[PDB]
């Protein structure tokens, strides 16, 4: 087509600059709507504010979506920016309190913006792949012992591991290693003496494998230098 | 001999991923059984279910100790796979409720079949012999600080250091470092009040110690990338 | 000018050495005002120490601009240096309390003066520029998590998510674990039970965060030795 | 002189074989001195095995000392072997019931005499000398908040940081991270409700200091390897 011009403003450096600044301006009004007393005194104009930045922005989203069609659904950064676009755009009383909540994820269009933030975040994505064996290995593991765990100790103590999902907590929770003993296991023997079988084992088998998923980050971190 | 047709059968890909199949099954079968209502609801399914798999289980296993007999027995993933299958066909009124329990590691028979997971389990496996020498170092040590600890702090503290097994449990408590302090070491010192020379230099031995493993570790993973 | 004498004296190494042991003499001197019985007893010999001491500290820092005035204030061991003197030149009763809690600050002059302490303090400073990335996103996520926290418990529980300092306090405490499950999420599930949705991702995305922060210094401390 | 045969027989496999074989009798000796059981059942035999043990160390000390006197007490293995057979060498009665608690590390000797177990502790204390210029770092850092939290806290908080050296444990224990929070900072908070300008930038020094001297302590094996 103009279209050369919308696609000069849309690619400019400006366009995106402005929207970075309008992201960390409604950064600091959701930081400040928390304040009870701040919300008595300029509880309008913030609200304002918020809907004159939520149409500037979905104007923005409709104007990038023009620009390139195709790669702005086939794209994470844009995909997940048109999401958050989306889930504010609702209006408050029209959904449940929990999509206000989420509203805030808003803010992280600033990692998604920011070419600085891209690179570091898909940097942690980048890690991510080679964890994937360990991750099933763990979740199976923890799939058993939640169930052996619900199995032994769930009547004596429904609290922790009555069910499957109370004990995938627990479990969770010895894993981090968090009141592991005088929270959890030491109560416990005082009903059944020889929890400490379950659990000692179970704190060295997911520790060990802990540290060797470290450790694996680390030389597939290291290959790519030594080479 | 059908001897080719078996051991082209058993070697197949459908059988092994068929066993993978009826694993999962189980293993959600598994899950569910803690569900008290869906125990009042189709108790009797399930339960069916796990007679008509643990058999083709057991004859699955003889078949693959028939066409292998010698490497069978030879063969650890497969030696577990027999003992798992082994200890579930014990009936469960034929053996004690910790059997009963046991039976849920047949679903790691998932690990067995599957080859990303082989990989994996002995990738870490093969990290242990290392470890060996500072194991070795650190339950020598362990040991020798339960036997102190349990000499000084057994009798006015019997709950904890009474006995030289508690004081193992205590000391492993205090290494993996939960409530050291405000749990164990000051109620110490509220009658022994130089009980931190015992346990302070113990957590620096310990985390040292520690750390070295997993740095020794680590060490012998880039060993064979460098090279 | 006596300026090349003076230049060699403050140069010298006796000068610096000298209020090396000044500088340690006043260590143990402010070790031992803690004590309130040493501070019945000799109360007077450490304080007029005290004073004989800060006017030494005082003209050497005045030496030590005049030699080269320059560098002094484009220095930051001797801007530290500077700084840490004039906040106890301040006399005690001329400021509030905390600017004599301050002036225990003054023994890192310490660090400023031996040079194996300067060579590893600069080491430690060196690692901090490649975190910035992670440390930035970091502080966004926890800004996010703050604020969706808030919303979420800070009226059921004011005492821990209340305000958005509150929940920042909380979530880093979550972060470092402790107490994270029978001191927070536990307690606050009593009444919100779905709030683990909360706080495990936040547990995951943050320790996953951590863990490569530190393999990020690793790689960045090896890449200078491959080469 | 019989001193070769003597020298033959201190440096041969059998004599260092067959005190390590009286080290383990010994050490599981140590073991059941704990039963009180155990004590009244053969209390006696026991006894007399530790005196004939103690004489047989103390003969070999005397052998080992003769066949090569300059180097035994210039070598910190036989020195510590030296050491502690001397501790137990004063009679129970003679001495404290804490040198009594000490005749435990006679245990030791075990990795005194197994060469792999000299091999791994003598890579541990290989390791030690890099980490100087860091441990002093510290324990000046330390120092430093302890006076400063004793100085700021001990009054209204005399059980915690009353003294400098409840201030040490304090800190060390927010260092390990134990409790930091729901124990003393939170507590101190009803009070002081800006403790925690005091202890966030306390955990965030003392915890980068520590990473960093564990990638210091992976560098330092690494180079050693990619040389
Ligand atoms: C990215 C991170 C940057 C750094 C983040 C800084 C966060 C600062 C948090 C500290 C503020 C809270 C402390 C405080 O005491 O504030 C009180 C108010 C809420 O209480 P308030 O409503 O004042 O009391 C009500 C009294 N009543 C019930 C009797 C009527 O709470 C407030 O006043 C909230 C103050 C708003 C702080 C907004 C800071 C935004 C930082 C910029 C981040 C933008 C990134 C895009
Ligand atoms: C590939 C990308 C990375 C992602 C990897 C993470 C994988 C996480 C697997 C989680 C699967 C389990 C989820 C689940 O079953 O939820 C169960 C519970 C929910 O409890 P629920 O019963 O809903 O509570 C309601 C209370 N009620 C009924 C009494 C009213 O909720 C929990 O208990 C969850 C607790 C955490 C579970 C962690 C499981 C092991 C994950 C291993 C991670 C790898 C680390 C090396
Ligand atoms: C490998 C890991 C994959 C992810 C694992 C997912 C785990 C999901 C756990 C969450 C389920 C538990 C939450 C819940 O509220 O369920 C309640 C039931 C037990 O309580 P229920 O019997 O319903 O209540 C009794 C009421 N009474 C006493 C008054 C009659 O508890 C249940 O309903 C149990 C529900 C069965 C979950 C089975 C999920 C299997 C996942 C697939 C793994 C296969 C890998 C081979
Ligand atoms: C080579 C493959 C890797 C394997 C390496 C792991 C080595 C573990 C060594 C464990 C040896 C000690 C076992 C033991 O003596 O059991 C004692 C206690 C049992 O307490 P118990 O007296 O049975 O409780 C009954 C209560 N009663 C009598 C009052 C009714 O049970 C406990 O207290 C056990 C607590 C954990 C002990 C950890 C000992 C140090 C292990 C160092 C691991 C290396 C880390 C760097
Ligand atoms: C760099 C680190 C080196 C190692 C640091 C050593 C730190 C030693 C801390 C242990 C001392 C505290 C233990 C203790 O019980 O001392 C009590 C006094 C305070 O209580 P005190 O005033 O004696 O009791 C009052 C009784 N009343 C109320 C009834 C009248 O508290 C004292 O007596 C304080 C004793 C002064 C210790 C000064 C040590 C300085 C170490 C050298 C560091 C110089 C580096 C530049
Ligand atoms: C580049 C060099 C390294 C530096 C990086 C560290 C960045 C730290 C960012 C901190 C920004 C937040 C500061 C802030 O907003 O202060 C809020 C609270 C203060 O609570 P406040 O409301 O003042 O308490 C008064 C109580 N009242 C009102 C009821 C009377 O105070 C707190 O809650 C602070 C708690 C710690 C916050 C940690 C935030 C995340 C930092 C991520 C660090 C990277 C780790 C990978
Ligand atoms: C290097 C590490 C190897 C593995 C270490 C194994 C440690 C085993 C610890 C578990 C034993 C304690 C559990 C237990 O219930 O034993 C009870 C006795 C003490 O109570 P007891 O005197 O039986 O009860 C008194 C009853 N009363 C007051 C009414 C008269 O406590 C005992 O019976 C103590 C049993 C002695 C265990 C000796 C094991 C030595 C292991 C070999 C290490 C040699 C390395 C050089
Ligand atoms: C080069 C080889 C490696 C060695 C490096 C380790 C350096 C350790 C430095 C320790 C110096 C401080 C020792 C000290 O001053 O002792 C003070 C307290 C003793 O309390 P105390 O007042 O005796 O308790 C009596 C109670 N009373 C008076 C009320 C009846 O006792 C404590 O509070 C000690 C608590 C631990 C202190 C840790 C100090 C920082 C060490 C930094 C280690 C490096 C880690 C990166
Ligand atoms: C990233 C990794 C390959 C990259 C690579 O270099 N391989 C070596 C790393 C091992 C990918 C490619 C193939 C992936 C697995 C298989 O789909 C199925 C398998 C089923 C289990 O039930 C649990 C998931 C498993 C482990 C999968 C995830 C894992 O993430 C693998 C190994
Ligand atoms: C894996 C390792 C060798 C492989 C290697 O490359 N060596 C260097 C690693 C050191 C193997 C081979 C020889 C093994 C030791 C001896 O049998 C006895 C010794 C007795 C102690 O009371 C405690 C166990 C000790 C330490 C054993 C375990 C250790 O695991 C060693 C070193
Ligand atoms: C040390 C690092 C460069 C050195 C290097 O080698 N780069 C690769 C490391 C990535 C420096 C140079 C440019 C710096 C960033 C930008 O100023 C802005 C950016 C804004 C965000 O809102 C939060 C801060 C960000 C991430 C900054 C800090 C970060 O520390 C960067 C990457
Ligand atoms: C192991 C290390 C040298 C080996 C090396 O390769 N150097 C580089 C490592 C830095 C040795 C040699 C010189 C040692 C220091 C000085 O005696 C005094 C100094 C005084 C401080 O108040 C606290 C102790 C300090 C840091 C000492 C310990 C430290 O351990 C050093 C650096
Ligand atoms: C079959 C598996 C083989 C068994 C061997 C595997 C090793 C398992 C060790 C036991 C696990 C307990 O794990 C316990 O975790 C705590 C976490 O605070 C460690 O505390 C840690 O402090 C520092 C700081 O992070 C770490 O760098 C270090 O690795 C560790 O010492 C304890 O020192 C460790 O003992
Ligand atoms: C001026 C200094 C610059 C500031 C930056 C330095 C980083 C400091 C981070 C804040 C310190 C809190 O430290 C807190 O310790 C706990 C210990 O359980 C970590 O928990 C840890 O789990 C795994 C397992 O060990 C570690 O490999 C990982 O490093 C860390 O995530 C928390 O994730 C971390 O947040
Ligand atoms: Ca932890
Ligand atoms: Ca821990
Ligand atoms: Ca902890
Ligand atoms: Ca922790
Ligand atoms: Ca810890």
């Amino acid at each position: 087509g103009m279209y050369l011009r919308i696609t000069n403003i849309v690619e400019s450096s400006f366009f995106t600059k402005f929207i970075i600044y309008l992201i960390v301006l409604n950064g600091i009004t959701m930081g400040l709507e928390t304040s009870k007393t701040f919300m008595q005194s300029f509880g309008v104009y913030t609200t304002l504010f918020k809907q004159i930045v939520i149409t500037i922005f979905t104007i923005e989203i409709i104007l990038r979506i023009y620009v390139h069609r195709i790669s702005f659904f086939k794209d994470p950064w844009s995909l997940f920016d048109f999401f958050v676009v989306a889930i504010s755009l609702v209006p408050t009383s029209s959904g449940f309190e929990i999509l206000r909540v989420l509203r805030v994820l808003r803010l992280f269009r600033l990692v998604t913006a920011v070419p600085q933030m891209r690179k570091i975040v898909s940097a942690l994505i980048s890690v991510i792949p080679g964890m994937l064996s360990v991750i099933a290995l763990m979740t199976l593991f923890f799939y058993i012992f939640a169930i052996m765990a619900t199995q032994l100790f769930g009547e004596r103590f429904p609290e922790w591991f009555g069910t499957l999902g109370e004990s995938f907590y627990t479990l969770f929770q010895v894993m981090t290693q968090e009141s592991w003993s005088m929270g959890i296991v030491r109560p416990l023997m005082e009903v059944y003496p020889y929890a400490w079988v379950f659990f000692i084992p179970f704190i060295f088998v997911v520790t060990f494998v802990m540290i060797n998923l470290v450790v694996a980050i680390i030389v597939d971190a290291m290959a790519i230098l030594n080479q």
